[PDB]
């Protein structure tokens, strides 16, 4: 730990100024989901990396999923489900459920280890003062798509409050449910909310916390692997993708298209993945670019 | 409906103008509980008349409780309680549940309701920004005082962050879970809170809207019931009042010795009741002032 | 009064909701003349309902004539007129009576009526910081136009002084004399003048107080009355209309037409007329929309 | 007017540099009588003068008088008067005609001058956002006082609003009318005014224009005039002084004891007597100092 | 002094009105070289004169030159020049005692000498905040131009920190010298300098303080003198003017046709010369408008 | 350079985060001399170091010293001093020199230094707008004070002005030249200055860069070396230490009695020196705290 020469110590640091030049004053979108969301070790360093950025005058933004924590709150009540194709139809009694599991325990999870280093994060949903809207959204079955409920992609954004609130020295901490224009609550995918949200307030980077070291084009050849890609390609190679990496890519094309300078899939794993990314060039990640 | 020659129509509005100016600029907290959130019809008339206020000018604040529905999901999650005293121990698993029901439930349906009106509400809770802090409570169980758990009272408020969010339009839900000073959160009793909440922000008015008439002196003698009370009559009558209310009063007593001008506890089965309460002299309620 | 259940004091109360939402935050140019100005309980309702909007958020401003003061002045001073078709030609020694009469005495009743529920009001003419300017104005005698000394429209608004004044939280009563390019002042007739501000400011609703019950097609079938119509149908009908609500005709059209979005002819004899035609929907005037 | 050398146009000019120093950004409060309102000459040399104070970041507030004219319009409307010892009993309907001479005669006059130069003056009473309140006031008619009618002294002022105007870049044209606390109109003499006003905003310089070339301690001895006092002197001096400048007189010592910097009392006959006064050392007047 | 009717000291002050007005809130860039920079009388009235427009607020921007002073410490310590044409060659030596002359000592006194009356003046040169920048030039040195070291004209204008600057109620006292943008300084032509200032700015006015009453069109015949010229004769006549007045001369030519209204060449010899020019119709100078 | 673990990249970059929340939007004041300001590639670093704090918002206020170049610029000028004690008097040409190698070369580096990273550097003395001002200082020749010329201490600070600097983002550089009351500069120790300016601004911390690892109580036993020490106890042994570390010493009493948190005397030698004492638990320097 410090048996570290200091005359290094020094230069790991003075390394960082070319990326907080790059962040002072901008906006981080950083989707939070995976291991780095169940391991508490793993947990307090992004809690504490998002009160590093806010220390630094960067304006992070969380965004933040939970697939697993909801089906276990399902099978806790007993609500059996229904399900076309793999997707679990989100019925009236199933967003409710979604809604107080995403909002109401994983949300304060991480409002809590951030709020230890200060008052800084707030939670919301796109329905607290309309921030966000929905949009139903049916998926392809298999060929034919077909309605799988009250599921849905962001719809409109309000960039003023939104940037009202992290220039008011505040880190969101977003749940990914909102209303539609009809007041009725959708659960919104939380990779591609992420890309929305990100377009939405011209942030700088979008930041997608995966658990895979990085984008292999032809996984599992070990040097497959790729350090940046752009658009073009990525998109050409899209079909060719494993299943549950599929929406971490869409949504970082989708974001970057839309003119976030870059997306990036990064290890989840590593402890303290998000100060690696942003201030080291020893990125694990992938970095994705328009072309 | 209109039926109502429209010449008094003109004369009931016209004598709202006095509370109009008393109310403008100025903090109304409003405790909301019992009937008033169970009835679909009571509850968007509460809504809709937060709306009222905010497009008036005064600066709403709402704190909600949801003690049967804690108790219905404990029960639908086979969660068995112990009970000390009538008092429920709320432990760590209990108190995640408290917090999940009130900010993921209750306080989304209150939050949605209000923002069918516009982007007003917002929901928050001690956890957010630091708002405010708890200190554990223990209950005097009869004669002796014992633990039963994490719940507290109201520690600290950010008086200056809440009032902020008010100034800058927007509606406050309040659910009344607060971390401690080591983060810990209670869960804190709603009437207590709104009393607290209201001294720290300097609130005009504090509403309880409770489920009676108003404060009986000699329950249940029809005339007994009184339409105005000064604190210092009303605490040597406290130890002679029904189980449930007796919190209303508390919090009525420790708001209005706190320095608001008045504590109210009104109908909350009256539909509208907060506007009748407000803008009217017929007010079915109880006002509380210091003396 | 107060025979009247309260059941429903809170439901006529509860159906200003839309308004308020309508007209919250909103300039709305009331022109006030006729009887409206004439009898002491009118009056002071008047007053009573300025600071009413004023109290909600919303922005009045004020605009009065007062012919028949003015003709008073004239006779008790001993000044003979002269008389172009019906007109009265406006000579200097008229136009410093006029300007005295509205400015001094007229607009100072309004004001401290006003300001008996609070420091709002304050009168202003065109002189005042150069809010608006006039264009000197022939009128068509019979065929021929021509002069009948110093009248004339109103010519260019500070737009930008007049909305720092009511969002300063002023109500601006105001008397409509102007100063030409050159500074000499004209008498303007407080009609049209009171839809060049409306216009000006993008006013949300001109309202006219007149003495009639609303616009009559056919003067005088009872049943001819209309509630509302659009500037094309009004334009056809206005050769039609009698001698002394032309002016108030000729003002909403140029309004509406110049995008306010409605003007209204109320009744001034109605007490709280503007409340009533504001805040219900048991309105006597008739509302003008653009078609 | 120009047969004089430049290289002491320019000397001239460089000696007001100091009161330009003294004065920037500070109020000066010129009270507007005598003759310097009879010849258009002087009028409109006045009024240049405080569009100069204006352009040079000064803060004039004009306060007027106008007894003259106020009897004038009295006697033109054949309203006999009634005299306790040599003053006008002021009657409601006196008072309703020094309104609307004061108002909207003789400040309509120094409004319109002023704006020649630039969109700068306003007029106001008291009754225009409740900026001053009156309080009547009796004099002593001979050994006994009695009431003389409506006239009072300046009560209270809103400093906040005053000076929120000024710096809006606005000169006040002040009339000396006034609500009292039931809101009844009162005439306050324009001297006394000026030095409440000149205290209440802390004035830098209180200006009162008279016609006379300074105060004389031996009037007529002509080398008794003098041209700097303290208070204390002046006080014992006051009971020896001709009729009509005790009022000019007392105004000074309420505003210099009242800790105003300097009162001076100017010669209104001398064209730019203000400029001379402010930005020059050849001062035809007096000024009165604290001692 | 004061042997001076005061009537007509009354009478100078009174005709600056107009130019008050006209410069009240603008910028007025002002270059300060020749003997207006070298006698003591002449300089500190140079210095009150920069007072003067600040306490009238004015917004003066200085900008000085000092050719002799360069070239004397060049001399004291030894540093033999190279010359081509009559062009010293800038070599980094040179560059580091012309920028430690300028910005060290020549900009050091006038910032003394305008502080003697307050807070005013900084000293500022295009390498602080990176306020502007320069790009090398090259001068024709007789037919063929070639290089003669670090020298350049202004390249970019910091527009907005400089009016954030002057707004802060300061008057910079610019050293012409410059980054490029790789960082690397150059001395520039103070008048070319002052110039592009005026442009990037919106001045108002180019005030040239030169050593000469005016411009002669056909030097030295005395009436071939002139008051004001067009850019567009100034620039047929340019080729036939002295060798030292030709830099004052397309300052004022790049200056006007860039936007500025007027670009004066004044004589520095007169005291208080820009006093003369600003305020008064006497002027000694030339005025250059477009044409 | 990378032959390091990125695991461990990250773990010293995640423990700047308590002391990057220690400093966010504090004053941090560096005195800045020595060898720091010799090697090139010391002061890059430096430079950088500054833009480091500035992208996390942090405001750094550089205070630099030059008495070597000084001296050095006085021998090339051939000016002969005069040394009492071992001072130099500061003649006027000694201090014009003085002045124009500090503001005119030293100060320029550092300034252009720090700009190659952005707009941020501006260099100041105490003249510019009055910014501190000076006292001249005898010093105690030996036993008898004497007079030693223009220097003096820093005497009054506008902490109003200096921190509206950073505030907007600055980084001042400054130059320890003041004026005294009278309007004459003297030379300031830029030592003593920096304790002075420290705490007028309340600053968080106070960096003394010196060619020394730390404070040895014993010089030069290796291990009397300390890294923290209260002011009582540096009292008692100020009069025990090296005579060119004197200043630097009572410098930081001054400060920290002043209020000034901590004092840090670290290393101008170690690259990066402020960069490892502020954000690294690995200081070479000794600390200073009140006790
Ligand atoms: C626009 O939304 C907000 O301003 C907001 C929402 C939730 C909060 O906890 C806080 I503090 C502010
Ligand atoms: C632009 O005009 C004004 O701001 C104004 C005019 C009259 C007043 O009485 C007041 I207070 C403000
Ligand atoms: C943009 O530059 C500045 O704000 C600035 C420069 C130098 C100064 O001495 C001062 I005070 C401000």
């Amino acid at each position: 730990i410090e048996a570290l020469p200091t005359h290094i110590k020094a230069q790991v640091l003075a390394e960082a100024l070319p990326w907080l030049k790059q962040l002072h004053g901008k906006v981080v979108v950083v989707k939070y989901g995976g291991n780095a969301m169940t391991d508490d070790t793993l947990r307090r360093a992004f809690a504490a990396d998002m009160a590093f950025l806010r220390n630094c005058g960067i304006h992070p933004v969380v965004v933040h999923g939970g697939g697993p924590q909801i089906t276990a709150m399902l099978r806790r009540l007993g609500i059996e489900g229904d399900f076309k194709g793999g997707f679990r139809v989100t019925t009236p009694e199933v967003l409710d459920v979604a809604r107080m599991v995403l909002f109401g325990q994983v949300g304060r999870e991480l409002v809590n280890l951030i709020n230890a280093h200060g008052p800084y994060a707030v939670g919301i949903t796109g329905e607290d003062a309309q921030l966000f809207t929905a949009v139903r959204r049916s998926v392809t079955v298999d060929g034919v798509a077909t309605d799988i409920g009250l599921v849905g992609d962001v719809d409109q954004v309000n960039t003023a409050a939104m940037l009202d609130l992290v220039a008011a020295g505040r880190i969101p901490v977003v749940s990914t449910l909102a209303p539609d224009a009809d007041g009725v609550v959708h659960n919104i995918n939380a990779d591609t909310a992420a890309a929305a949200v990100a377009e939405a307030l011209g942030a700088e980077k979008l930041l997608m916390l995966t658990d895979i070291d990085g984008l292999y084009t032809r996984w599992p050849d070990r040097d497959s692997l790729v350090s940046e890609i752009d658009t073009g390609t990525l998109a050409q190679l899209l079909p060719t993708l494993e299943s549950g990496m599929v929406p971490k890519v869409e949504a970082c094309l989708r974001a970057v298209i839309g003119g976030v300078p870059s997306a990036h899939i990064i290890d989840g794993r590593v402890t303290h993945c998000v100060l690696v990314e942003l201030f080291t060039d020893a990125g694990t990640g992938t970095k994705v670019v328009r072309g």
